[PDB]
């Protein structure tokens, strides 16, 4: 077996879901309980706005809390994060550190790898960076025709592309006397043209965003800038006033011909889609400002802080590991929604689906066996209230169990006419995580169909269809506002989420073995597509997609 | 018990797979059989260009498919379909047609709804179109103060949102000498704010886009872009240059201020998630023009006559659906990904989880049983090669099975660096379900550690960690080019997947009451969010999270 199955702890959870979890009903549970609500959630106050995270709404007990916050701590949580916090080389099948908490340690306290304190060097960075913002945002940094600077494009894909792109996008409100920020991530060749095409060599600064600088498609993407960039400039040194990069590898990024003085580093303890707080974040820093870039830090950082001194009972990130851990590997919920009612949250659940699914979704544990459980959820969802015409009508009547997290800010933005469209907006948050809760019962429907002038034969025939079952767990997270600041706690409480359940199940959160082989087979296919000749190295249907690709690629339709 | 669980042929496939699914080997499949490839793929030539859909790399055999086409017989798919397209009323919950076929019905063949042809007022609302779409694009048409329309914003939701935003995204190309489009769809504020921000009044045209007319997100909307404009106009009569709208519902169209000249009707049977192809098309029709929407609707054409005529067995929507179902029923997948190997589909998966979520999100069947299996699956996925670097690691090393369909088109619209970012994204695709198809034995990757000199120590350490069970399950699905032809086939093959599922499953893939319950709890929360006292109407959460708003709603940040 595994780890966290040979636990009595989970042993014990396993069989009381067994006996017990059919009597969990939530109308049930509020109805028999007044202080369900305050029992059941908690008010963060940050000196920076409210965390509300109510965790009321789902299928738990205080017995069942109870056993899942004991699971937590026979299964290392504790010390596992003090690990993390103080430079240990938690990430054991790459011999690395975990120390994106470091990246946001405003408090400056020493944190030591291999005996030596980071801070002075991530720091020197965060100077770096603040320095480039000054000169950019300014207007000081020219162009090679001596212009300033409008356009500021990151060309980067995962960890590199994600967390720049969900985070300007959910603080563009903080955005002015910025430069527009674009995103260039796909190999395909769409994606830098159709940027490229509404830019001026003159005013457009690129950042090449790699931690290995080795990654094809951002490499290929960064040649290609530099050609429409010397197209026009017909000048290889002018490539220093309009290149920036962002690695951890100078040798590389020196090879690509980039100044060594226009190289932001960052640090192997520094996970790709752990890495928006280090020097990846420039393009963030760049277009709402570095306070405000401090601001998100620092917001991460109260998180860290309340993730290392809160009893486990009462810790968010904790809490929210062990509600996912209960509907994984108990109810066996193959998914889990995040469901922002903010349209500035976009690119929110794109990002964690690297953060959560690149983290946990893994099957091998420390000992090396393999898990004989469920480890990491596929993570999706689209902002509220577009959700509710899409895909609810599943949620709420179909045969799957999803939990969701709803999450939204309670002042807005963009307080247009008068508020009317945030109070239409909170209502529908709030109704939908009520209506998935409660349901509706045959008596209710009936009378509705009645007072609808339905025949009794049409009432008949009708009322299983307006029946909801209910009983459809959800978290409801509420914030002050969108904030940097709040922003910056949000997601740190959803990376210490993805760790504690990570520790739970007995793997590694922060490697991706997994992504190699689809690496390596392409390396082999890429140069077989040119020419005219068959392709016959690979199993037939590869092969006969190949085949089919040679046949139509010179087709003119 | 429920239709498809009491069939003989489903319970014999459900005990085939329980006897022989762990005999199916992908990589040994492929090895015995050079014919695979050929075996288990369409290659559907429309005479505008080639559709291949290659289901190979299934976990099936010869006996698997003539088990899952027998299935499909016995479950009265081609008398269903065939009911479909002549008009029957198989939404049978709501009493109506189900004919999107009849929108793109190019032969004209009469089509009867109640003993009358639909094609003359589909054609005539088309015409109407077409008209219109010459107008505003020639720069004909004026604004208020005299000035052609440069951008043109449609506000809806769900089925009046997201397929004109998808095509319009995908058809990017074709949309040269069209006015700039915007899509307004949340309720939440920021979404029509930071589009009014970009705009002017005196060149702007709205298309509210609602079937009923009454749906709250889009009519507040609507009343929000009306305000603005006539803030600037200060004219009612202006209102008829710069506003139309696209419904079923003439007397709530009126009532809101629109010319019935400037009205673009559609009919009941014409399913929101199915309404691209009527006039909910207008921004498709405005932004890439009306020749290239009629291709469009002429791929789906093609797609139904495919649907309609082809014997089971080499019947491409019928066979997905199939595949699916074997996933669903036979292996209890929740999920299906849709992974696109293009940049201009990066809104197709969010497309399809109306389509098919809404769908087949039901649990009701046409006998008044419940369903004691699973039906519509939860569908996700980003465009490839980004969610490589996301999320594949889950994939391909997790402990979910997923379903995948990759598609790519051969030639790009963009064929930059001499096709060079194209060969790579080509390579990506295909070596990617082939990875997930062959993985990685313990022993293959033994010989890798071995050859990187690793110690046995530090070998026995990482294996487990470097191994890919494979065994992974994908559809690759390869057209010549993204026209909108191609696109249109594309889009009807899904729809009549989601079909042949829904028949089979007896449930009724065309309703949706599942929306109900959340808006008219919205509607009770709305004028309590109003003032500073306490709410205890409901259960303590949504009165606890209420109190919070209150609480909050007021500091400053
Ligand atoms: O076009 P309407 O009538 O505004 O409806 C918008 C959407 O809301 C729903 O009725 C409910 O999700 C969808 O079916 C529909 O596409
Ligand atoms: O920043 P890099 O080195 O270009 O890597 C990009 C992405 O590719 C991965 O290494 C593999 O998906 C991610 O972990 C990473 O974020």
């Amino acid at each position: 077996m595994a780890a966290l199955t040979r636990n009595p702890q989970f042993q014990k959870l396993l069989e009381w879901h067994r006996a017990n979890s059919a009597n969990l009903k939530l109308r049930e549970l509020f109805e028999a309980d007044p202080e369900r609500f305050n029992n059941f959630s908690l008010n963060l106050n940050t000196n920076h706005g409210h965390i509300l995270v109510d965790y009321s709404k789902n299928l738990v007990s205080k017995e069942v809390m109870q056993m899942l916050v004991e699971l937590a701590k026979s299964r290392g949580v504790e010390a596992a994060r003090d690990n993390m916090f103080s430079g240990s080389k938690i990430n054991y099948t790459e011999d690395r550190a975990v120390l994106h908490v470091a990246l946001r340690n405003r408090s400056n306290t020493p944190i030591k790898v291999d005996g030596k304190d980071v801070m002075p060097e991530v720091n020197r960075v965060l100077d770096k960076m603040k320095s480039f913002c000054q000169r950019v945002r300014s207007g000081d940094w020219k162009g090679y025709t001596g212009k300033s600077i409008t356009d500021i494009i990151n060309i980067g894909i995962g960890g590199s592309d994600l967390g720049p792109l969900m985070v300007t996008e959910a603080l563009k409100p903080y955005s002015k006397g910025g430069p527009r920020v674009w995103f260039v991530s796909n190999i395909d060749g769409t994606h830098i043209a159709k940027t490229l095409a509404s830019l001026s060599p003159e005013t457009s600064l690129f950042i090449i965003a790699s931690k290995t600088f080795t990654t094809q498609e951002t490499i290929t993407n960064a040649e290609t800038a530099k050609e429409w960039f010397l197209e026009a400039a017909k000048d290889p040194s002018a490539v220093a006033k309009h290149f920036v990069a962002l690695s951890t590898n100078t040798a590389k990024v020196k090879e690509f011909g980039i100044d060594p003085q226009n190289m932001f580093e960052f640090w192997d303890w520094v996970g790709g889609r752990y890495s928006l707080w280090s020097a990846i974040g420039l393009s963030i820093a760049l277009h709402v400002g570095f306070d405000h870039f401090e601001q998100l830090l620092s917001g991460a950082h109260w998180m860290d802080q309340h993730f290392l001194k809160t009893p486990l009972e009462k810790n968010a990130p904790v809490l929210l590991a062990l509600l996912g851990i209960w509907y994984i590997n108990c109810y066996g919920c193959e998914t889990h929604a995040l469901l922002p009612y903010d349209q500035y949250m976009h690119r929110f659940a794109a990002y964690f689906q690297q953060g959560d699914m690149e983290s946990n979704g893994k099957y091998i544990t420390k000992s090396g066996a393999r898990v004989d459980h469920q480890t990491g959820p596929i993570v999706w969802g689209e902002p509220g209230t577009n959700g509710q015409h899409a895909f609810y009508q599943l949620i709420h009547q179909g045969t799957k169990m999803i939990p969701c997290d709803f999450l939204i800010p309670v002042q807005t933005q963009h307080p247009i006419r008068k508020g009317l469209h945030h109070k239409i907006l909170l209502a529908n948050f709030l109704a939908q995580t009520e209506a998935l809760m409660k349901g509706k019962l045959p008596e209710e429907a009936r009378k509705e169909l009645q007072a609808a002038g339905k025949s009794p034969e049409d009432l008949e025939k009708l009322l299983p269809h307006k029946v909801f079952e209910g009983n459809r767990p959800t978290n409801s997270i509420v914030f002050t506002k969108l904030t940097p600041f709040i922003l910056g706690a949000l997601i740190a409480m959803y990376e210490h989420k993805i760790f504690v359940q990570g520790i739970m199940w007995d793997i590694n959160s922060f490697d991706q073995w997994g992504v190699e082989l689809g690496k390596q087979l392409a390396k082999k296919i890429e140069p077989e597509l040119e020419g005219s000749s068959a392709v016959t190295s690979h199993d037939s249907s590869t092969n006969g997609l190949i085949s089919f690709i040679k046949q139509q690629r010179d087709t003119k339709l």
